[PDB]
């Protein structure tokens, strides 16, 4: 922060270092104290620590407890059957965990890993592992940079920082310190360790090494970066914890209950039975209301949705991450290699003759000062595209290319016909090349370069033919083109050409005036095409979109204005200005701002940690290096195909096929994941809640249990699963994509879920009340018979109501989601494997299990699941 604002002396000074190097002695001691320049790796959670974790969920604790008493109890098969369930489900967890979590190594390998080094008066390549403040490096072409440090003796090195600024474009490196505070992109003077060096020679002294170096900082905010709880997760841990205090309330009521059955009773009924009876009962409950494949069924339609979206080639590691997508709130952005293409382009142009909007793409109906502006464009190339697109140089040469070719004029054709015949090379101050290749009899000189220095050189212009040199009304729309061009920031170059000459003897300087300027063309890294129709279903979706880039302010405004983003006329927020503002001022002013501009790693971070913190899901989606850092802190980050691999690893999501649109696609496909999640879950609970009911109705009334240990576990484990996931595979809602995101402390039950998870665990207790109160009207065995009957298949065909909330099975489509007839199918296949002869005694279902007391219960089952429809008509046409 104040190292690129001293003097090159001062620098040299502060590290105890001169330029000549450092001795044996002291870059030992120096790498003895805070030396080892390396990214330490984070030792992270080992399994046995997740395993531990994944047991403080009041569910799992409850699930535990539970098990330990059927194991006091005897009950040995319906225990191993809950720790194995517990297995399962803390196997899934850490497995999720391990997944999400794999955003690690904070990518090493960006370091380089050599590093020339002139240490003791003699140059190494020195590993960039044992670099030091003080060392002095020694940089060229095609070399990373190993270390954080300042320049003091660079001869036109370029650097590509796309690392932080997140393009790799080769920033020009000079020596001269800065007086003034620039941004993290801006330190013309400083290097950065892990970008690679474009072009150039140069020679630095390291000033930061490990930790202390830019990417350091980076890989530090990856460490650092908070693993963020799903919103799904949220609402999950937040109902286990309503739900382990209901339960616990429940074994108390049980426990009481049984004292008082006791105490208010008689002599005769001996503590022990009690105490027993109470003990099966709270474990009973405990066993009903938890649902053990709640786990399983939210994996499995979180899974389905990834399958979904990974369809569309948009490979989604964590499983709860498209649920994340559909609770997302906001999405932030990355700029260079996300909104555009991180591929320069020539976008817009303009001649003294006009503008023809788009340029045309036939060359035979080109016009003659269109052909000689493209000549004059190819002809003094310096890049090349030869082999699936390979670029040669610096982008902007590449860009020239690209658009030659997209009107179908392939440039090499060009090149062939017109032999190059000497050119020069980058002058630094002088941005003209003006290569002096021989035309077609014409021999004359062509060149390209900056806008200022073309207008200044050159009199000339093209208008029709070899104008008379005028410099008033031509001069007053050239500069008016390249003044809208800036504010659109579109960079330009512009072209013209001399033949006066006509010889082409020599290479060297020539006449700079009378250049007879033709045209120039506009340029600038465009929004993919996809963009823009993401950024509109975002917005009709009720999700903003914040754009955070490297790129300098103006470029950012222009795309954001581009793509919609800003307003007319709108003021993005610099990096330096976010730098320079609280956070409490940041805070206040999030809303306002939608476009972050020349900002660093920590600056992304900062804006998803503070979009974070006002309540929204922040879905950050970038490609380079700077976005992995916000990437990770992001609740969803979404990561490109051609992005870095940092970028993908530390975003949940990879758009394989770099298109924009899939991020709302996996929006709308997380909403309908969500949708369907909270169809199951208030379809296990409602279940859930019947069984608990039923239960505690025979415990008031000192009846026998109404389903074993074994039975509830079958139910929650095998014939609600199979439902419950089949509910997950519900089709989308019409209006799933212009719902506001969710409110993130919405609740898992909550707009009228939770009145249809009451409504169909009530109607499902009673259904089993009464079938319990029939079966003790035969034998208590019955009893525990036919309540289970009733309770499975009022679970079963509750599959049926719970598909929507407000509009019935039948009108809804009985057979419109296959999945739920498939289910339905397979739980009373399931049913009756509990039936069977063999299997009768594990289900404590007597062989006394006649077909009359089998059609009571079905029945009841039915008019449960009948007046549970009734009582979603009753509701959505009353109050809601
Ligand atoms: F590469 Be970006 F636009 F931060
Ligand atoms: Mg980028």
């Amino acid at each position: 922060a104040e190292i690129y604002r001293k003097s090159a002396a001062e620098t040299f000074t502060q590290l105890e270092a001169t330029e000549k190097g450092l001795t044996t002695s002291e870059v030992t001691k120096r790498q003895e104290k805070y030396g080892f320049n390396e990214l330490k790796n984070k030792k992270k959670d080992p399994l046995w620590k997740l395993f531990l974790e994944t047991f403080k969920d009041p569910m799992v604790i409850v699930l535990v407890i539970a098990a330990l008493v059927q194991l006091v109890l005897g009950e040995v098969v319906e225990s191993l059957i809950i720790f194995l369930v517990l297995i399962v489900n803390s196997i899934i967890s850490v497995v999720q965990t391990r997944k999400a979590e794999s955003s690690l190594d904070a990518l090493r390998e960006m370091s380089a890993p050599v590093a020339k080094v002139i240490r003791d008066g003699s140059k190494q390549s020195i590993h960039a592992r044992e670099l030091v403040p003080g060392d002095v490096v020694i940089l060229d072409a095609g070399d990373f940079v190993p270390a954080d440090g300042r320049l003091f003796e660079s001869g036109s090195l370029k650097i590509d920082e796309g690392m932080l600024t997140g393009e790799s474009e080769a920033v020009e490196k000079y020596i001269d310190t800065i007086p003034d505070e620039v941004g993290l992109g801006d330190r013309v003077n400083m290097v950065f360790s892990g970008s690679l060096v474009v072009y150039g020679r140069g020679m630095f002294v390291v000033t930061g090494t490990a930790s202390e170096t830019e990417i350091g900082k980076i890989a530090g905010l990856l460490e650092t970066a908070e693993a963020k709880q799903t919103p799904l997760q949220r609402k999950l841990e937040s109902f286990s914890k309503k739900l382990g205090l209901g339960i616990l309330a429940l074994c108390v009521l049980i426990f009481a209950v049984e004292a008082g059955r006791v105490l208010l009773g008689d002599n005769s009924a001996d503590m022990a039975t009690a105490i027993l009876n109470a003990f099966m009962f709270a474990v009973a409950v405990a066993v009903a209301a938890i649902p053990e494949a709640l786990s399983s069924i939210v994996t499995i339609v979180l899974a389905v949705g990834t399958n979904k979206m990974a369809k569309q080639h948009a490979i989604i590691r964590k499983l709860p991450a498209v649920e994340t997508l559909g609770s997302t709130s906001v999405i932030c952005t990355d700029k260079t290699g996300t909104l555009t293409q991180n591929k320069m382009t020539v976008v817009d142009y303009y001649l003294p003759d006009g503008t023809k909007e788009n340029f045309p793409e036939s060359p035979e109906n080109w016009s003659e000062g269109e052909r000689r502006l493209i000549h004059i464009a190819v002809l003094c190339n310096d890049s090349n595209i030869n082999s699936e697109g390979k670029e040669l140089g610096d982008p902007t040469e590449v860009a020239l290319i690209a658009f030659s070719n997209k009107n179908n004029q392939d440039y090499n054709e060009i090149r062939e016909k017109f032999i190059r015949e000497g050119e020069i090379p980058f002058d630094s101050d002088r941005k003209l090349m003006s290569t002096l290749h021989t035309f077609n009899e014409n021999k004359a000189m062509l060149t390209k370069g900056g806008p200022d220095v073309m207008f200044a050189r050159c009199s000339y212009v093209f208008l029709d033919g070899e104008e008379k040199p005028m410099t008033e009304e031509i001069l007053a729309k050239l500069k008016e083109t390249n003044e809208e061009f800036s504010n659109q920031a579109l960079r330009v170059l512009a072209y013209g050409y001399k033949r006066m000459p006509a010889d082409t003897t020599e290479l060297k300087l020539e006449d700079e005036q009378d250049i007879v300027l033709v045209g120039l063309t506009a340029m600038i890294d465009p929004p993919r095409e996809a963009v823009y129709a993401s950024i509109e279903e975002s917005k009709k979706a009720g999700i903003r979109t914040v754009m955070i880039t490297g790129d300098h302010k103006t470029t950012a405004q222009a795309i954001g204005r581009d793509i919609g983003l800003m307003d007319a006329d709108d003021i993005a927020l610099t990096g330096q200005e976010l730098d320079a503002m609280p956070e409490e001022e940041l805070d206040k002013k999030l809303e306002h701002i939608a476009v972050y501009a020349r900002v660093s790693p920590e600056n992304k971070i900062r804006i998803v940690k503070a979009w974070q913190k006002k309540g929204k899901i922040t879905a950050m989606t970038g490609d380079g290096v700077n976005d992995a850092p916000a990437l990770k802190q992001a609740d969803i980050g979404v990561a490109m195909g051609s992005g870095t691999d940092v970028a993908k690893d530390s975003a949940a999501m990879i758009l394989t096929d770099d298109n924009f649109v899939s991020i709302v696609d996996a929006v709308g496909v997380g909403r309908t994941v969500f949708d369907n999640i909270k169809k199951s879950i208030a379809y296990l609970f409602a279940g859930n809640l019947g069984a608990i009911i039923a239960i505690l109705f025979a415990l008031v009334l000192d009846w026998i249990n109404p389903f074993t240990a074994l039975q509830l576990l079958f139910i929650n484990l095998v014939n609600d699963s199979l439902p419950a996931i089949a509910l997950g595979m519900e089709k989308a809602e019409p209006d799933v994509m212009k719902r506001k995101p969710r409110d993130i402390n919405e609740g898992i039950f909550a707009g009228g879920t939770m009145r249809a998870v009451i409504s169909r665990g009530v109607l499902i207790g009673i259904a089993v009340i009464i079938s319990q109160y029939i079966g003790m009207q035969i034998s208590p065995e019955m009893s525990v018979a036919m309540a289970f009957t009733t309770l499975i298949l009022a679970r079963t065909l509750q599959t049926f109501a719970a598909r929507s909330n407000v509009q019935t099975a039948f009108g809804a489509g009985f057979f419109s989601n296959k999945y739920v007839i498939g289910a339905v199918l397979l739980c009373f296949v399931l049913y009756g494997i509990t039936v069977l002869p063999g299997a009768r005694e594990i289900f404590s279902i007597p062989a006394s299990f006649g077909l009359h007391e089998w059609s009571i219960a079905a029945g009841l089952a039915l008019a449960a699941v009948v007046m549970m429809e009734i009582i979603k008509v009753v509701q959505n046409k009353f109050f809601k």
